[PDB]
């Protein structure tokens, strides 16, 4: 397929960054369509590690033009910092990065509001990444937020920013009783880069329609995971954007009927960082093993990620919401050495019923217990294996089982962090 | 196609309600996926006029199950009032209406906030429908809003509502200096209907996945229009939800790859109610004619709708954003008697350039001038005509021209408000 979508089927950090970079070899465009700099996508090329947050994962390839779609909430400060670091490493960012004038801006007050609301929550804290993502999306919906296109007229931008910060400071000071954000600093910091950002502006939706008609290859890079979806995730312990396949159209302008293949990134086990329901969560020795062996620490906040067994029930919800075409199984190599591996095949509800569908809101998850299916592990090392013939039978039965429970094939299997430690059984672009 | 989407290609009120009702004869399900009671869809069956707002337009057919998807922001009070009026007219609503537990709730304070923000805007007022739609979507994104699923546990709902209204009253009273909303009235009013609403709850996304596998016919009914889209419309003079095709997936849970045919509702001329850029707007005799002859008054607010010539440039943007499969031209009959009709074929930018694409944000529209293409009108009456052979050549050349400029065929032509005053050249379900 020409238009391929790569997204997380779980709670994020399934290894989307790696897959995007790997598959962009054949793409002309790579587009980010939701989220902001709370995303942390790690790429490892020949041992070199790059961690992108706002900039699309195809930025290291000179043959691809990276595009930050309108769905993304842009932090001018976050962008600059990343652009610089990359430019210092021989990546001519400005030469290959384009962005939407419709992207909402994340400013200093958004971060101030983020930390404030979180402290006001107390024990009910979401455990956000503190990047002001929520407040930015909120200003957008309320129709008072500032967008990239506003930077085109400096005087009116100053007047608009004037109004918005008046409102935001009143609540930060009077209600949340925190520090006011200085209007002049924000105004100065923004204008200092206003021209850099605006020089990269392009009509994304029209461009994507052009690419489509020519039949160019375009890859959509998702941020976060399905269960963090603002509508369908474990509300209110979710992110403020639609992390599901529908976010592709709203966040880039591409018509829904043009999405040809949706690739779901599936980790061999499960992780979640931040508060919220997590049925298969392990609090024992095996949990520590997955964390250590998988080096599960926040690519953005450095927070230790919560680990657990793969949840087939939750994944099936992901298959359905995104109309998945196939999966890419990652971190299979981390499971090496375990005597047994478990797959949650159903949920035991607090009322005794055994269900195979997931609860919606976070509150409806309280009391849910996973119903496992234990399988034999493998002693053989799968790390770096680049062909099925290198995987132990136990590992193969494990792949097959997931396919059986889900009904979706595993087209790609990743056995290590490097771009090459992978095995493509089927290329989505050819599917 | 089994899964058909019906949406407005302009600024709403293109006559979506009529088309949904007409086409639901063959559908098992009809789903609303965005907006709330700001929508006003008029149906006229054998002269009988029904105006729905929150309830799906397939509610008059006993063979269809209406579903209010998670994207919709639900006003418990608005629903009850509509359910009652319909039940009094022999429509067993409760027997055929289902809804999502994920739908955010529109409460009294949301309406209070709506009117307040609008007055604070002054001359920069959006001209909202005052139904609290914006504030409801804002609470959702901020992850502090209450959803239908919250009504399942009355005690915790009271505690949650307690927190949210504390926050909302502080700003309404202290900042906006308006009246506080009484917590007890809202709590009482809500609980009085809490059980009615919860009895209608269904897992929408799972159900739609079931319908899909069986191959049932499902129709998605859009609210508002493309140019009112929160991301891609004339921001900030937009509605707070995604009115484009991508909203179907995020607002119902159906995977993007399952949308088979997107039908764009296209009015013969243009209307817009409320503030915002409108290039082809007429302020002369012909404007008054279109308003009078088309009886252009708000189906929800009673506001006189602004009229103008059909804007081909803006419509082309709609074709692209929604991946339209075909159009349904409505109110052709209103153009009867005009000596000449005009089609805006391109825009004259304030800098002298002639463009064929539309500006994004509302500010980038200031100064834009329409470039017309004049065509001869027709004296013949097309009202009620149910076959192409009843349309005067001039009317036929007009249909053809729109098809030529757009590149999308006109599969349905509506020549009057009644369900039968229509001509289906092609049924989307068979396409
Ligand atoms: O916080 C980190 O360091 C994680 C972020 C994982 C994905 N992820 C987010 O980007 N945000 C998260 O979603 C929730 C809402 O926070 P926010 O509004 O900042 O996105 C939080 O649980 C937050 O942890 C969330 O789970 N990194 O491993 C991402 O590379
Ligand atoms: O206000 C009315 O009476 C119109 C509503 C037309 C569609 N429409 C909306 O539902 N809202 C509108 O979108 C903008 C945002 O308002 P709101 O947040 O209430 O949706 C306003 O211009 C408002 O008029 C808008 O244009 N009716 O003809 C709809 O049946
Ligand atoms: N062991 C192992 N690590 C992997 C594999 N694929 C990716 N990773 C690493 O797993 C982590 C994925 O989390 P993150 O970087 O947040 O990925 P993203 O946010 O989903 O793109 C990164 O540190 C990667 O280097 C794999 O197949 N095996
Ligand atoms: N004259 C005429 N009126 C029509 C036609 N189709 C629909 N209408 C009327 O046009 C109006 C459409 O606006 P509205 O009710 O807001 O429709 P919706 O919001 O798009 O579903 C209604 O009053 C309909 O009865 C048509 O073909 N001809
Ligand atoms: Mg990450
Ligand atoms: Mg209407």
């Amino acid at each position: 397929g020409n238009n391929v979508v790569v997204l997380g089927t779980q709670w994020g950090d399934e290894g989307k960054g790696k897959i995007v970079d790997l598959l962009t070899e054949r793409a002309k465009y790579v587009v980010r369509y939701q989220g902001g700099h709370n995303a942390g996508h790690t790429l490892v090329i020949n041992g070199e590690k790059t961690v992108l947050h706002l900039i699309p994962s195809g930025i290291l390839r000179e043959n691809v033009t990276s595009i930050i779609g309108n769905g993304v909430v842009l932090s001018p400060a976050a962008l600059m910092k990343e652009m610089k670091e990359l430019e210092d490493r021989g990546i001519p960012v400005r030469e290959r990065l384009l962005l939407s004038e419709a992207c909402p801006l994340i400013l200093d007050y958004h971060v101030a509001l983020d930390n404030a609301r979180e402290k006001a929550r107390g024990a009910k804290a979401i455990g956000t990444t503190g990047r002001g993502i929520g407040p930015a999306y909120e200003d957008k919906v309320a129709r008072r937020g500032l967008r990239v296109g506003d930077l085109f007229d400096k005087e009116t931008f100053a007047e608009k920013l004037k109004e918005v910060m008046e409102y935001h400071n009143f609540q930060l000071v009077n209600y949340y009783k925190a520090e006011a954000v200085d209007y002049q600093k924000v105004l100065d910091d923004t204008m200092a880069v206003a021209d850099i950002l605006t020089s990269m502006v392009v009509d994304v939706s029209d461009l994507l329609d052009q690419a489509r008609q020519r039949g160019d290859f375009v890859m959509f890079e998702g941020a976060q995971g399905t269960l963090l979806d603002i509508d369908h995730g474990t509300y209110p312990y979710v992110t403020s954007s639609n992390t599901t396949a529908g976010g592709v159209a709203t966040g880039s302008g591409l018509g829904p009927r043009y999405v040809d293949y949706v690739l779901g990134i599936l980790k061999a086990y499960s992780t979640r960082v931040g508060a919220g329901p997590f049925p298969t969560e392990l609090f024992d020795e095996t949990g520590e093993f997955l964390c250590k062996q998988g080096n599960e620490f926040g690519a953005t906040t450095g927070r230790r990620r919560r680990t657990g067994w793969l949840d087939t029930v939750a994944v099936r919800r992901a298959v359905q919401l995104n109309s998945l075409s196939g999966f890419c199984l990652t971190k299979l190599d981390v499971l090496d050495g375990l005597k047994e591996v478990k797959l949650c095949v159903a949920y035991r509800m607090p009322d005794g019923r055994e269900v195979t569908t997931t609860p919606l809101a976070a509150d409806d998850w309280k009391g849910v217990e996973p119903i496992y299916e234990t399988m034999p592990g493998w002693s053989e090392s799968t790390f770096g294996v680049k062909d099925r013939s290198g995987l132990p039978q136990a590992a193969l039965n494990y792949i097959k089982r997931i396919e059986e429970l889900t009904g979706v094939p595993i087209d790609i299997i990743s056995t290590g962090p490097d771009r090459t430690e992978t095995m493509i059984l089927r290329d989505p672009f050819d599917a």
